[PDB]
């Protein structure tokens, strides 16, 4: 599709896409630490 990620992924702040399950989970998984950050976990 058009869309940038998936409808189970996340959307990296550098664009990159990961699977949803992987926020706030312990590991840098952007690669920029975006689905690592404070404000995610809180939406946990
Ligand atoms: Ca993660």
């Amino acid at each position: 599709g058009s869309h940038s990620c998936s409808s189970t992924q996340f959307k990296c702040n550098s664009g990159r896409c990961i699977p949803e399950h992987w926020t706030c989970d312990g590991d840098n998984d952007c690669g920029d630490y975006s689905d690592e950050t404070h404000a995610n976990c809180t939406n946990q």
